[PDB]
């Protein structure tokens, strides 16, 4: 099936560690549509051509309308194509660069699409989504889509490296080596909620280690303006012992979140 000579390519949307993306079009529909394209070089350097095969092959049966959806792929002699779904208004975390904080409906209404995606995903055994505001993107109407598949990549407007933003999100459990599971994906969702409403991750430190220590210690606080009520989700995501982290399910069904979202 698919080659580069189906493609027109324009301008890069970003770059990452592996590679970049580019708007593309696929001649005969002309469809808008993003080539994401890895170096195998690069990847055989990093030693991750073998997670790449496996995620292709989850990511090919993953369907849902807040994931962003793998068309296709290819490869060449030094290259890797991946054929992706387009997010026509950016990534989460451009918008959140212009609004420099989101107000509780959509932080709310976001937290809902990502939830539904996550529990989807936990329903096919994927779990650990990278779902920094960076790997999330708006579709056409607006909805979320995680797009963290094929590793990180920044847009030129962005000022958050790849690394960074990645630290920003990892659990404490992950941070000091221990046994995880699929409750490090309610983290990240309590970090990215409080990102949403604060402007800010809620660890952030000066440096990377400092960054560590509070995360593993939990070191966050509240701006005066944060409701009890997103205090409250945003605490029982953000335990330190992932059993006492809520259910998906759980979240869904927060009184906050059914007061708040779309
Ligand atoms: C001023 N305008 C814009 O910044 C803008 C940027 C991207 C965009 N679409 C898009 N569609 C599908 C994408 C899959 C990826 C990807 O591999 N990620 C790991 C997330 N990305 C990256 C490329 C750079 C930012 C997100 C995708 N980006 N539309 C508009």
């Amino acid at each position: 099936q698919w080659a580069l000579e189906d493609f027109e390519i324009g301008r890069p949307l970003g770059k990452g560690k592996f590679g970049n993306v580019y708007l593309a079009r696929e001649k005969q529909s002309k469809f808008i549509l993003a080539l994401k394209v890895l170096f195998k070089a690069q990847l055989e350097k990093a030693g991750v051509e073998h997670q790449l095969r496996r995620e292709v092959e989850i990511q090919s049966h993953l369907r849902h309308p807040n994931i962003l959806r793998l068309y296709g792929y290819f490869h060449d002699a030094t290259r890797v194509y991946l054929i992706l779904e387009y997010a026509p208004l950016g990534t989460v975390y451009r918008e959140l660069q212009k609004l420099s904080k989101f107000d509780e409906q959509r932080t709310a209404t976001y937290i809902t699409e990502l939830a539904n995606a996550l529990s989807y995903c936990h329903s096919k055994r994927v779990i650990h989504r990278d779902i920094k505001p960076e790997n999330l993107l708006l579709g056409s109407a607006g909805e979320l889509k995680i797009a963290d598949f094929g590793w990180s990549v920044h847009a030129p407007s962005s000022r958050r490296t790849t690394l960074a933003g990645t630290l920003d999100y990892l659990p404490p459990e992950m941070i000091e080596g221990r046994m995880h599971d699929e409750k490090v994906d309610l983290w990240s969702l309590g970090v990215l909620c409080y990102e949403f409403l604060v402007g800010k991750p809620p660890f952030e430190a000066n440096t990377y280690q400092e960054t560590y220590k509070r995360i593993s210690r939990v070191e966050f606080t509240f701006p005066d303006f944060v409701t009890e009520g997103a205090r409250d989700l945003i605490s029982r995501l953000l335990k330190h012992n992932p059993s006492q982290r809520p259910m998906l399910r759980e979240v869904l069904e927060h009184p906050w979140i059914t007061a708040n979202s779309s």
